[PDB]
């Protein structure tokens, strides 16, 4: 058997297909946009979760078009139902680095848009804190274009990678994403209350939009709203989901 043969043929039968977990406001109301999460729906071991496939996925190449498949998947899925999400909904993806240096995801962000109505959803792709993008003509190109398609740049996974403000300006950064690390030490651990304040600070300063990620409790809720955080996400809102689940909370908000 090879991985890489392996990946292939389940990218070949659409077997990557995309979950979603939903934000919301920092003092609550309907849901703001989906964080879509690849699933490996996989024939014989079911749904397989992306930990235990992505890091292979990068280093034979693919990830770049198991992206594209998901980004075309929820075009697909969600483009048809505009009406059920409120003008600015936010989709994000998690982009890797190697997708970075492509001018290709320019027209691919251009096509997801295209799926819906001019300004209707919000294109957000994340960039992880812990491979920091390294800069050249081509990244400069890059994110100018992307800025000019009205997408936004997300840092995730943030406060465990050593981003500097100036690359937060480089890359043109509208969003920070609190790592489900620091919102888990909540109200037992002094040190990251100091590590999340610090976070929320820098955000006021440079006015990102800040996601607190892994809220769980009521505790840690109530904890974020009163520092500001813009939006959450978490089990408490909502564990990531597949697509029926999702048309049929959003026709209950759109219903309320
Ligand atoms: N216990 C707990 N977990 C929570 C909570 N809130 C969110 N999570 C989980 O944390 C992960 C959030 O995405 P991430 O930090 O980007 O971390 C992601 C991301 O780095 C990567 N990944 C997922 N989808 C993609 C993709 O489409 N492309 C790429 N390149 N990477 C992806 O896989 C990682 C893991 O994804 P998932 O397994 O879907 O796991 C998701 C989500 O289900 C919570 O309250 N409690
Ligand atoms: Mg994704
Ligand atoms: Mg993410
Ligand atoms: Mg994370």
């Amino acid at each position: 058997a090879s991985p890489s043969s392996e990946l292939r043929r389940a990218l070949e039968a659409n077997e990557f297909i995309p979950y979603y977990q939903p934000l919301s406001p920092g003092q609550g109301g309907r849901w703001i946009g989906v964080e879509v999460l690849m699933r490996w729906r996989h024939p014989r071991e079911g749904l397989i979760r992306p930990d235990l496939f992505i890091p292979f996925a990068e280093r034979s190449g693919l990830i770049v078009p198991m992206t594209r498949a998901l980004m075309r998947q929820v075009a697909e899925d969600l483009g048809g139902h505009a009406g059920k999400l409120e003008p600015g909904f936010h989709i994000g993806f998690n982009i890797s680095a190697t997708h970075c240096h492509e001018l290709a995801l320019v027209d691919d962000c251009r096509e997801l848009l295209a799926a819906f109505p001019p300004g209707h959803i919000t294109l957000v792709l994340e960039l992880t804190e812990r491979e920091l993008i390294e800069s050249s003509e081509v990244t400069d190109r890059l994110f100018d274009e992307l800025h000019a398609l009205g997408v936004k740049i997300a840092i995730d996974d943030f406060g465990t990678g050593h981003s500097s403000l100036a690359y937060l300006r480089k890359f043109q950064v509208d969003c920070l994403k609190i790592d489900q690390s620091f919102v888990a030490r909540i109200g037992i651990d002094t040190l990251s209350g100091h590590i999340l304040d610090s976070i929320v600070e820098l955000s006021a300063k440079l006015d990102l939009d800040i996601v607190a990620e892994g809220v769980e409790t009521p505790e840690q809720r109530d904890y974020l709203a009163a520092r500001g955080v813009d939006y959450l996400q978490g089990y408490l809102i909502g564990r990531p989901m597949p697509l029926e689940s999702l048309l049929s909370s959003l026709t209950v908000q759109e219903q309320q």
